[PDB]
């Protein structure tokens, strides 16, 4: 029921929406959403691509647009900001009253920046001022460059969404970039209590790389022991005394989001991926059709932390089978960056 929402809000996990368009928030929907439970809204360039072909209400602001002279680019940005400023707007009442920790919307930098670390903190620093809302963050592919990018916005004071994270050791390396950006900000005499990171994990996407290959007691079970042991890292990270010396000076841990969570295997249960990953201040954004199944027959439960022995043990068989999760992790953001960009490369097309 409808109230599983809230149940896992007391579990210490925020479930957000991994979808956005303006009929979403022209409707109403989205400020029912939020009201019922829904507590963010994440998107990407496929999300924006399948948005723009299929909403009505995108035909008349093109018109307009194609009336400018205007970049196929800045006609997208035009859209899409305005479709993140008024779902921000959406969702302010919710960030302003846990003193901005929550009711956040994402907006992703364009993906042919991702290996530019001074282009990405450009336009991160230029979306956020045009968005010009306090709940937005700026999402960036959590490559070396965007990790580089990561520390130099956080120093900005500007909140980001690190995408295409499917690594522990690249997680772990984003920690310390925050945790290095956060300490500038100190030393500067500069705010931090208003920054919010999240670190956008990938969970589907290496069930489906790896269970065509794998024994039968492993297959779709890599993605969610990935996440578990990521999530005891994250314990081990931020309770340390070096960061514990941040926090009591009012910096906010980087949140593990769990992405990609939309089961696309039909062999497994529509909302295995929700069940499995509700665990104390972490975050997992879902898409529509996966919500409503969570709401009908998901279960609110903290699975993240229970059987980490087991999820150790996985690992290790997955690595006896000569599966290096650290190759694939690269791989598969590779992939993903190269699936975004062909999705961003698709939604310019008829805005040319």
């Amino acid at each position: 029921g409808m109230t599983i929402l809230s149940d896992v809000k007391a579990l210490g996990q925020q479930i957000w929406l991994d979808n956005l368009s303006r009929s979403l928030v022209q409707s109403g929907e989205l400020a029912q959403m939020l009201k019922q439970g829904v507590c963010g809204v994440t998107s990407n360039p496929a999300i924006f691509q399948k948005a723009f072909a299929g909403d009505a209400l995108y035909a008349d602001e093109v018109a307009a647009l194609k009336r400018q002279n205007l970049s196929p680019k800045q006609r997208y940005e035009t859209m899409a900001v305005a479709d993140v400023r008024a779902a921000c707007d959406v969702c302010l009442a919710e960030h302003e009253s846990t003193g901005g920790k929550t009711g956040f919307v994402s907006l992703e930098v364009s993906p042919e920046l991702a290996k530019d670390a001074q282009g990405t903190v450009e336009e991160a620093r230029r979306l956020h001022a045009a968005i010009a809302r306090k709940n937005a963050m700026i999402k960036v592919p959590a490559t070396d460059a965007g990790i580089d990018a990561l520390e130099t916005l956080v120093s900005d004071g500007i909140s980001v969404n690190l995408t295409l994270l499917f690594s522990r050791a690249q997680t772990l390396k984003a920690y310390a970039a925050y945790a290095r950006g956060i300490a500038k900000r100190l030393a500067a005499g500069q705010s931090v209590a208003h920054i919010q990171v999240v670190a956008s994990f990938f969970i589907s996407r290496v069930d489906s790389a790896l269970d065509a290959t794998l024994p039968d007691r492993l297959k779709g079970k890599t993605a969610i022991a990935l996440a578990k042991a990521a999530y005891q890292d994250w314990e081990q990270y931020f309770t340390a005394p070096e960061f514990a010396a941040l926090e009591a000076q009012g910096a906010n841990r980087v949140q593990l989001l769990w992405a990609s969570t939309g089961v696309k295997n039909p062999a497994y249960p529509d909302t295995l991926y929700v069940d499995s990953l509700i665990g104390v201040h972490t975050v997992n954004t879902v898409p529509d059709a996966t919500l409503k199944a969570f709401i009908d027959h998901g279960t609110a439960k903290a699975t993240l932390t229970e059987s980490a022995d087991e999820a150790r043990a996985r690992l290790a068989e997955i690595a006896a089978l000569g599966i290096d999760v650290e190759t694939l992790a690269a791989r598969l953001q590779e992939d993903g960056l190269k699936q975004f960009e062909e999705a961003f490369e698709k939604l310019l097309a008829p805005l040319v």
